[PDB]
C-alpha cells in the first residue's frame, strides 16, 4: 500500500499532511502540493 494524493494549500501544510497521513495509516502515502 503506497498511495499519493493531491492536496492543495502551504509546504508546510501539505508536509503536514503527508506525515499526518503516513503515521495515521499504516502504509506509505505520498503528497503532491499545489497551491
Amino acid at each position: 500500500c503506497k498511495q499519493r494524493r493531491r492536496y492543495r494549500g502551504s509546504e508546510e501544510e501539505c508536509r503536514k499532511y503527508a506525515e499526518e497521513l503516513s503515521r495515521r495509516t499504516g502504509c506509505e502515502v505520498e503528497v503532491e502540493c499545489e497551491t
